[PDB]
C-alpha cells in the first residue's frame, strides 16, 4: 500500500506508505516507516527512520541510526551504536554508543560513549560544615549525561556563566578560580589579625607586672 | 504519481513524490518533494527538500536550506548549514549553523552557533561576563567572555548536568566546575567563617580585661 | 551481491548488502553499507551510512550526514558540515559545523560550529595563590567540548547540582553567588574586627598615659 523495497533480500515493507530502500532482512512495520538500508533492521513507528545494522526503529517518530540501537520509547533518537530506550522512556535522546539508560528519565539527554542516564535532583540548598548555602536557582525533567561514575567527561571550552541569584548559566573555572582568590585572600587577612591579636594580649598581660 | 525528470533524479516508489531537483532523490513514502541539487528524501510523508545537498525523512519535515538536515517529525530548517533530529524543532532564515538534538524546541532567541540538546529545550542569546558584583564583592577576570550558546532546558524547566568531570580551576580556565569543586572551595569557606568567630571572641575577651583593669585603678 | 542502485548515474553498490538509493557519483563499497543519496558520497565502512554532499563514512557503523563529513575511525558520529575524524580516533560524536579534532581523544564529544577538541586533563586538586583546594571528585576518557579558544559557549538552563564531596554534577552561577555572598559577608566581618582590634589598640596605648 504505496509502499517500496527497494532491492536487496528478504525486505519487507508491510507498512503502508512504508519504504526499505535496500539491504538485507529489513523490515518496515510502521505507517510512513523508513529503512534506508544496512541489515537486520526493523521500524516498527509510524514516521520511524532506521538505517545500518541491527536497529529498532519502534516507536512514533523513532530515530535509530548506526549499529544497534533500540528505541521503543516515543519521540526517542539513538544515534551511534549499543543504545537502548524501553517503553515509556519518552523524548530520550542519544548520540553516543555503549550506554545505559536504566536509569534515564523521560526528557533526559546522554552524550559519548559508556555514558549513563541519571535521575534528576532537586537541589535547592547545602549544608557544607555547619555552613548554609541556600537559594539555588533552576531545582527543577531528566538529566543530561556526558559520561558515567568513575568515567567522567570534562566539559570544554564553556563561556562565563552570569554570576547571580537566579542564575542558571553553566560556571567554568576561571570563575571559581576569581572568587577562591578572595577566599585566599579572606584567610590571610585572619591570619594577620590573629597575629594582631595576639600580639595585644601580650602587651595588657605585659602591663599588670611592673605596674 | 510519481516524477524524475531532471538529471539523474530518482523516485523511488510511493504515491504523490516529486524529484524535481538535480540528482535529487526520494526512495519512497507518500507527498515527499525533493527539490534541491543533490537533494535527498530517504521515506516518510510531507516532506519537504528545497536546499542543495539537503536530507530529510520521517514525517513533515522540511530540509530547506543548503546543507539542512531534517530528520523526524515536523523539523523544519530554513536556516544554512542547520540540523534539526526529534520532533518539532524549527530554525529559520538567518539562523545559521543552529543543531538540535530534541523536540518542541525553541529558537525564538537563539543566535547563529546555538546547539538545543532535550525536550521543551529554549535558545537563548550570549551574554558577555567578565565580571560579577555580588553584594559589595568585586569578581574580574572571567574567561570566556567577549557564537550561540548551548542550551540544555528552558526557564522553569531546566535540567542537571551529569558525570561531569573535575575542571581545571586556574585565572584562564574555561573547563566547566562540578559540585565537589565548589564543596572544596566551600569547606574552606566555612572555616574562614568559624575562624573569624573564634577571634571575635577572642577580641571581646580581650576587650573585657582592658576595662577589668581600670578597676584595679 | 544483493546490492541495489538506485537510480541517477555513475553509482556504484560494491558491497554485499550494500545500497545507494540514487543521487550521483556516490559509491557504497563496505558490507551492508548505505547512501541514501546526494552526491559524491563514500561509504567504505560496515553497516555505515552517509547522505549529502562528500561524506565518507568510511569506517564500521560511520554515520556521515550533511556535507564533508569525514569518517575513518570506527563507532565514530559526523553530522552538520566540514568535519573529521581520522583513523585511529574511535568513538568520536560530532554535531557540529568547521570542526578540529585534532586534539580529541577517543570518546570525545563536539558540539556547534566552530568547535575544537581538547584532551582530558586530570585534576584532583588545585592551588590558588596559597591556598590548596583538593577531594576533587570525577578525576581521570575524551572531553566534551562545546566551543574553541577564543570562541567559548555559555551552556544555559542548567539545573543546580549537588554540592558535595563527591558531585559530579555541573554548577550553575546562583551556586557560586550563594557562596560569595558568605565570601563577601566574611571579609566585612573581617573588616569590623579589624576596626575593634585598632580600637583595643588605642585603649591599651592611651592607658599606660593615665600612668
Ligand atoms: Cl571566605
Ligand atoms: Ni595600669
Amino acid at each position: 500500500e504505496n509502499s517500496t523495497v527497494g532491492g536487496g533480500g528478504y525486505n519487507q515493507a508491510k507498512g503502508r506508505n512504508s519504504t526499505v530502500a535496500g539491504g538485507y532482512n529489513n523490515e518496515a512495520t510502521g505507517t510512513d516507516s523508513t529503512i534506508a538500508g544496512g541489515r537486520k533492521n526493523q521500524a516498527t513507528g509510524k514516521g520511524s527512520f532506521a538505517a545500518g545494522i541491527d536497529n529498532k526503529a519502534n516507536a512514533d517518530n523513532a530515530v535509530a541510526l548506526g549499529n544497534k540501537n533500540t528505541i521503543e520509547g516515543e519521540n526517542s533518537v539513538a544515534i551511534g551504536s549499543n543504545n537502548t530506550v524501553k517503553k515509556g522512556q519518552q523524548n530520550v535522546f542519544i548520540l553516543g554508543s555503549n550506554t545505559d539508560t536504566t536509569n534515564a528519565q523521560n526528557g533526559s539527554v546522554l552524550l559519548g560513549h559508556n555514558t549513563a542516564g541519571k535521575a534528576a535532583t532537586i537541589v535547592n540548598s547545602a549544608e557544607v560544615g555547619g555552613l548554609s548555602l541556600t537559594g539555588f536557582a533552576g531545582a527543577s525533567n531528566g538529566t543530561v549525561s556526558v559520561g558515567k561514575k568513575g568515567k567522567e567527561r570534562q566539559i570544554v571550552h564553556v563561556g562565563a556563566g552570569e554570576i547571580s541569584d537566579t542564575s542558571t548559566d553553566a560556571v567554568n573555572g576561571s570563575q571559581l578560580h576569581a572568587l577562591a582568590t578572595v577566599v585566599a585572600q579572606n584567610k590571610a587577612d585572619i591570619k594577620d589579625l590573629d597575629d594582631e591579636v595576639g600580639l595585644l594580649g601580650e602587651e595588657i598581660n605585659k602591663h599588670h607586672h611592673h605596674h
